[PDB]
């Protein structure tokens, strides 16, 4: 793969790629579609609009939007202007967004109507610098000074040229949380999504122009941003976008061509989703779908789910691993070489090392900490030099995973270095779940660990010491956590215990809870 030039604006790159196919559909959702020409026009009109309201090159804007055709307009339009969109998870709290507004010093916000109430609370509470709120598909009346996204875009002529950025200039941020502390601003450059899209999208997956891409993973996830924006636009594929929560039924409707007159050929999702669909009584038959490639990430794929999928559809599930910091997948099975029980082989262009307790070598078959050297690495966590030092170790990026290398050169997952769980395809901190449980007045103590379910997928499990003299039922606790945690964070079970295993300092011995001592 040829490196991108030094003068490179990633948005311009994707637009120029598709000037050969102006009338092909670029994006379609439940209510709208954009051809590549339409996407270009709206992108460049947005870029002008953000400049007209005073947002300058290198300044941030918050992009808080459901998957839909306005999403790539927002993302690429900022980047075309040389403005840095901060693309964020749509299921967070107003407090999370308040922190992000302050930390990013976002100058404007692009927000879905459905997300305007949480955003409004974030604005009200924070010491932000937001000059304008631009609302895509408003669900309530606009407040004074707010603007409808379609009017904002429509009222401005297209920007005539892109910002003259460098390949290594920041292009956009994603946020990533660790087991404690605030979300970290992962800073990606213009070059980074070129590299993922070429090394993985084109050269590993072999995506092509006649593909229709559909990702259960939303656009704000690094995984989904590649799958459903950077990858398809690199090759000229059409992409289907869905605003709603993925369920088996929602995914099947789309697989069957229920939206936009298109049937996906490439699907992407998490192993939990694949398990859910395979359990669904109305799982479509092979002859009803146009799938040629199924990608998986977000948690280790249990071999049985891949094997069952292949028995049913005649398609393997291609499981790979990436990180937010590396932008996309660097270690993967291949469409024509799958070894279930493994994450496959290093992606050409990326070097992988396993390091032991001193940074030393680990013998094949022994677990080490995974480090990656490749050209799509983020540069830093913005404003966090200490965590930057820990993760970005001189050309090598630490992922937080442990792995074993097998005799065939494949790699098998061996857990985390940082207490995080990967549940339903998403990172969740046990300490967050514990923090929520102990605020119930009936709970004295709580410890949360990962447990494999009947399909071998990790789900949280809570061990709770009740407070003497209160009452506390499992169902009381279910109701308490309902609206305090996202549903993927719900413990799959709660065990009430009289005490937890601890050191003499009171540190919970979590390892004993995984080993079944209770
Ligand atoms: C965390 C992540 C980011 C980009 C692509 C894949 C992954 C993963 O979940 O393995």
């Amino acid at each position: 793969v040829t490196p991108p030039p030094e003068k490179f604006n990633f948005a311009e790159h994707l637009l120029q790629t598709n000037r050969v196919r102006p009338d092909k559909t670029a994006f379609v959702d439940d209510i709208s579609s954009l051809s590549f020409a339409q996407l270009e026009a709206q992108t460049r009109q947005l870029a002008a609009a953000l400049r007209a309201i005073g947002v300058k090159r290198e300044e941030r804007v918050l992009l808080l939007m459901l998957d839909g055709t306005d999403w790539p307009v927002a993302f690429l339009g900022a980047i075309y202007a040389g403005i840095v969109p901060v693309a964020v998870n749509t299921l967070l709290t107003a407090d999370d967004y308040a922190y992000m507004l302050e930390h990013s010093r976002a100058q404007a916000v692009l927000v879905s109507g459905a997300l305007h109430p949480v955003l409004k609370a974030a604005l009200t509470k924070s010491d932000h610098e937001v000059q304008r709120v631009i609302v895509s598909r408003p669900a309530a009346p606009l407040e004074p000074g707010e603007v409808d996204f379609a009017e904002f875009v429509g009222a401005h002529a297209p920007l005539e040229k892109p910002a003259a950025t460098q390949a290594d200039d920041p292009a956009f941020w994603l946020y990533s949380s660790g087991s404690t502390g605030r979300p970290k601003g992962v800073v990606h450059t213009h070059a980074n999504p070129y590299w993922t899209s070429e090394l993985y999208g084109r050269n590993t997956l072999h995506l092509r122009e006649d593909d229709v891409c559909f990702s259960a993973a939303k656009l704000f996830f690094a995984y989904g941003l590649g799958n459903a924006l950077t990858f398809p636009m690199t090759v000229g594929a059409t992409t289907l976008l869905m605003g709603e929560r993925p369920t088996p039924d929602a995914v099947f409707k789309r697989w069957l061509g229920g939206v936009g007159g298109v049937k996906p050929t490439v699907f992407y999702g998490a192993p939990t989703g694949y398990a859910g669909m395979l359990a669904a009584p109305n799982l479509p038959s092979r002859d009803q779908v146009a799938l040629r490639l199924a990608s998986s990430a977000g948690e280790a794929l249990p071999a049985e789910i891949g094997q069952r999928f292949q028995r049913h559809f005649g398609l393997d599930i291609v499981d790979g691993i990436g990180s937010t910091e590396m932008l996309h997948i660097f270690l993967s099975n291949l469409p024509d070489r799958v070894r279930y029980g493994t994450t496959g082989w290093p992606v050409p262009g990326y070097q992988i090392e396993l390091r032991g307790d001193g940074g030393g070598p680990v013998a094949d078959g022994e677990p080490g900490d995974l480090y990656i050297h490749g050209p799509s690495s983020a540069t830093m966590y913005w404003g966090n030099r200490a965590k930057s030092r820990d993760t970005f170790q001189g050309g090598w990026t630490k992922s937080g995973d442990k792995y074993v290398r097998n005799d065939d050169g494949s790699y098998t997952y061996a857990g985390r270095t940082d207490d995080m769980l990967k549940v339903s395809g998403i990172y969740v901190s046990p300490f967050e779940i514990e923090a929520t449980l102990v605020q119930h007045p009936g709970v004295l103590e709580a410890a949360v660990v990962g447990v494999a379910d009947e399909h071998g997928l990790t789900k949280p499990k809570a061990y709770v010491v009740p407070r003497p003299g209160q009452t506390l039922s499992e169902t009381e606790l279910k109701t308490f956590i309902k609206d305090r945690l996202a549903p993927y964070k719900y413990p799959r079970s709660t065990v009430f215990v009289a005490e937890l295993p601890k050191t003499a300092t009171g540190k919970i011995q979590r390892f004993k809870l995984r080993e079944g001592v209770l």
